[PDB]
């Protein structure tokens, strides 16, 4: 029999951890 | 001839995003 | 014979990166 | 002093994954 | 001091829902 | 005065929205 269908898309990945601490605030 | 064999893959799971921005900085 | 079933679901992907970082410091 | 302006929206959260399977077809 | 800084992004959300059903299968 | 305090939080992230559709039904 011919092939069947392509599947279903891959689910969705999760974001990042949060990224470093921030910069010095005024001097 | 017998039943077709399955499909292939479904579309790609995108990469996940990047994270939320890091914490504030020092004073 | 009939078509095979769909294909698998896309497989799952890289959890994204580490966010940036973060705002400046409180004044 | 003043409390700082509100933080931005949260990031968008991500689509579901695919739905099951559909059902059989016609008898 | 001076006006306080920005607030915190709003909060990161759940994924979404699975999708619906898939198309009915073939006669 | 002490230093202004963080604003409050901005929106919450939307709710992630439905999947796709499932892959089609069979015979």
């Amino acid at each position: 029999g011919p092939p069947g269908p392509p599947g279903p898309p891959g689910p969705p990945a999760l974001p990042g951890p949060p990224g470093p601490p921030g910069p010095p605030g005024p001097p």
